[PDB]
């Protein structure tokens, strides 16, 4: 087809950021949910997954796997990856920091109960003292509406997406970072993003106990 | 200066792949080793590390952090990132799989003693059954000397680098993969790579107990 088919579990997981990028880009996509391990095996046996895993994203005739390979293609294809090689360097540096913090928040649900309070406290300390300050500082420096090159880029989409997850964790964290708050509002008002934020869009809900059990069953983790 | 300064601990760690890429590219670089936590704090306080961590790589007037942002810039700057957007998608998909397997091998030293035999057995099973087969299959498909676009790219450098580490883990693993063995030899004979492989080059040795203690001291992990 002409629409990108995203293959994954019906959840946030590792496919969510791809969803935010496609939507922010204004691209319509289909989602082929993996309901059972039989489904995942069918794909593996069909030879659609190079490294046996998902996310997988049928786009432009390719069966792309590995989150970063997917995001990189999409971001490039829709002019969300900066203008030159030097801009892409700043974007990559910002979004890999975002991806680091985000990987911590993502694994929190499957964190050992005895650790959960410490991991959560570690994460709040990195947000307050390391990442938010860094990004606030970038916005404060050029005083422009966007993080890189005074134009919308994947850096803004990925950052704002993280700002929502952090809000769900503790709304007070962003309070001392006015420029980040501003960016959150600003990007949230873009017609494409605003539509993704509304009810009924393919945006996914935070994971709970019920869905986590179904997932670690199929994927086994 | 005109030469890239790599700031890191005197070890393989997270900076090694940058070393293999620069060298394979034929670029000369300086290394400013971090001998003590005082050194690492000096950098942090000087404001050279955006997210407070290293590797950090002064290149082209930028102070790049985050391994992938660094590798991406270098690979682009020296024409090792494919010709078009679709080639970069295959490269990214291959090298992120390589980076996954590689992250497992990298953490093996700091793995809990009770686990070490299982992690090591897990890793040998993924190599034999998932990654090597996948890459052997790519080479077998186009029957060309390189992984992507019949030209040398970062995919070849990063793969071969991993082939060495796997050799150090168990030389028998690659035996059933003749095309990978071939690629290992072929890339190892490129004048630039061959020079990096020789004694005295900035290539780093596998980590031992002595150096691991010094490192987790400074970096604290
Ligand atoms: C919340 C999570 C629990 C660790 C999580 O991030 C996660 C990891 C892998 C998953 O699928 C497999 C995949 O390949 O992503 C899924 Cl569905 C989730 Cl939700
Ligand atoms: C062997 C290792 C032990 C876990 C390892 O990969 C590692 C991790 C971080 C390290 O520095 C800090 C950094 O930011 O990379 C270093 Cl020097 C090493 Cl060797």
């Amino acid at each position: 087809a002409e629409k990108p088919k995203l293959h994954y579990f019906n959840a946030r997981g590792r496919m969510e950021s791809t969803r935010w990028l496609l939507a922010a880009a204004g691209v319509e996509f289909e989602e082929k949910f993996i309901k059972s391990a039989e489904d995942l095996d069918k794909l593996r046996n069909d030879g659609y997954l190079m490294f046996q895993q998902v996310p997988m994203v049928e786009i432009d005739g390719m069966k792309l796997v590995q989150t970063r390979a997917i995001l990189n293609y999409i971001a490039s294809k829709y002019n969300l990856y900066g203008k030159d090689i030097k801009e892409r360097a700043l974007i990559d540096m910002y979004i890999e920091g975002i991806a680091d913090l985000g990987e911590m928040i993502l694994l929190l649900p499957v964190c050992p109960p005895e650790e959960k309070d410490a991991k959560l406290a570690l994460i709040k300390e990195k947000i307050k003292n390391r990442y938010f300050p860094a990004f606030e500082k970038v916005l404060k420096s050029h005083g422009q509406d966007y993080l890189v090159g005074n134009k919308l880029s994947r850096a803004d989409i990925h950052l704002v997406e993280l700002l929502y997850y952090v809000e769900e964790l503790d709304s007070s964290l962003i309070s001392s970072f006015p420029l980040l708050k501003a960016l959150k509002t600003r990007i949230s008002n873009l017609p494409t993003v605003k539509k993704f934020l509304q009810p009924g869009s393919p945006r996914k809900p935070p994971m709970d106990e019920k869905s986590l059990e179904e997932a670690r069953k199929i994927f086994r983790f």
